[PDB]
């Protein structure tokens, strides 16, 4: 249900000040970006309601495994590549094994508090944008950035805090959280998308 110092606060700027969003419809959209020249994913960016989540008690069933951009709960998308990246267990679900979603260090943490945030105001909209940072020819993205702002019935910004010392928020209010694509006791190889102890 509810996470310690998740919050929100009203800039009172329409969404249109942003050029970070997509078009506030009040409709759930999810918008993919192409995949490039090299196949990778390049974002993805949704905007949604509490009541238009995939909530799925159960998801279907060394060279690095492909994580999502967007939370699946959020998204509903299995297998779509244009959702998908190379990324360590950490940085998914904050753990070698299993989830920890009191690591900052990893997604899960940010999209359980936004999700709780999401279920706390199901009149709100949630805009979050997911954005592999590749360098070069790499497969893999070394970071990946998580973009979030909440909206109003309105059509007004409202700023989400989920506590962690790594969210930058620009002058209209929305929020940038930069997240390393990299373990504790791994080696990857970015460019091939292998790991080693």
């Amino acid at each position: 249900r509810t996470y310690p110092n998740v919050s929100h606060a009203n800039t009172h700027y329409k969404n249109t000040v942003s050029s970070k969003l997509l078009p506030f419809t009040a409709n759930y959209q999810l918008q993919l970006g192409e995949l490039d020249n090299l196949n990778r994913a390049t974002f993805s960016h949704i905007q949604l309601q509490d009541r238009h989540e995939t909530k799925d008690v159960r998801t279907k069933i060394w060279v690095m495994n492909r994580g999502h951009l967007v939370g699946y709960q959020f998204c509903g998308l299995n297998d779509e590549p244009r959702n998908l990246v190379a990324m360590t267990a950490w940085l998914n679900t904050g753990a070698y094994s299993g989830a920890n979603d009191s690591n900052p260090e990893g997604m899960l943490y940010y999209e359980n508090r936004l999700d709780s945030w999401l279920a706390l105001h199901p009149d709100f909209w949630l805009d979050y944008k997911v954005t592999p940072i590749y360098s070069g020819n790499e497969v893999v993205p070394r970071q990946i950035e998580l973009q979030y702002v909440g909206i109003d019935s309105s059509g007004e910004l409202l700023t989400i805090r989920l506590n962690s010392n790594k969210e930058s928020i620009d002058e209209n209010g929305v929020t940038t959280v930069i997240l390393e694509n990299s373990a504790p006791n791994i080696n990857l190889d970015y460019l091939n998308g292998t790991a080693t102890p």
